[PDB]
């Protein structure tokens, strides 16, 4: 809420808050990352896909899985696994059971 | 007349204060003209939301109409509409999702 | 003569000639005959996503868009900026979609 | 020749080589442009659409027409005519004959 | 893991690690970053004259060894880049992917 952070994911810059990253849930890699490496703009470097990082950060923001038509849910699942957000993994699995 | 830049999720939007304050003024968005969110390096006011689902919001602020392209999940628009507190667009969106 | 436009946050670049020749009767051409930001770009409080087909139509006089984009979005910028011919093209385009 | 060139197309920056812009289309406007109008970043200014310019540049790169679903081929055809690359014009016309 | 690199592909900047570029395909031309590539822009990114739009799935496959793209994406554009950079496994994967839509 008060502490602003910038994340360099794969070359794309996201801006968020520490509170968003460490809360809901605190038991993910992401949360333990921000409590390393610095790029040329101060942002913290992450070697993943930013295209499939959007729904991850959004789910961190409001706890809901929202995505546009045609977007492969497998990538989102992969990134969710990497960062270790369990709830989103479950939601994604019950989402891929019936597509 | 008075131009503002917003940093939403890492994406920069340029508009005017008039667009944000007017139509409608009983949202937190309009209330953000009085808040310690101003400082990034380009002077843009920081907002921790999805920029992808923010463009229809700003456009609705610009011309009072809901326009999005095919395949766009307007649930994500509804969530932003709730967060920023634009009630008219919330209604618009609900009657929009009633039959899709 | 080169100009840069800041539309809704997105920077487009085009000659003044394209903005003024064809569509000499509405606000776009009338703006550029002679308010700016740091990069010297002319500020426009509209949607850039629906602004690209407008500028394309200014460039070669044709309405070309990919599958899925809402023609209403293009029509709203077309009304705002005031390109009559493109408004006609768009209306006859929405007649049968 | 074989210098790294930057093109400012419609406000979007593309990076390539002179070789790519000259060879496999020596009889086009593009090739005729780069043998010897710059913005501040030194990029050469082109007043066209970048969204329909990427497939053009790609065709320059590997001589093939590749485009995602839903992309209007007409927009590519117009740029194809403007830059005067006849082979790609032919490809495009036989591509629009059956869509 | 520790060594960060920026690639300028066709004008678009990707950021990754040398580890990702040289492991899980050390015999592809990309592994020419197994040494340090003496062509750099002003920012310092290594220049590559290809399409960035079809470079995303390549780099992602380098990252987690899986072919993941959204609906409507022309797989041919990915195949061309895979051929250029010389990732054979991805070429096989793509070939068995295209012969049945």
């Amino acid at each position: 809420n008060a502490d602003w952070l910038t994340l360099n994911v794969g070359g794309r810059y996201f801006t968020t808050t520490r509170s968003t990253l460490v809360n809901k849930e605190p038991d993910s890699m992401l949360a333990h990352m921000f409590k390393n490496k610095q790029d040329h703009r101060g942002a913290f470097l992450i070697d993943r896909s930013p295209e499939y990082f959007e729904p991850i950060l959004n789910y961190l923001r409001h706890g809901q899985l929202i995505v546009n038509d045609g977007i492969n849910l497998l990538g989102v699942l992969e990134e969710a696994r990497f960062f270790g957000i369990d709830s989103l993994i479950e939601h994604l699995e019950v989402a891929i059971k019936n597509s």
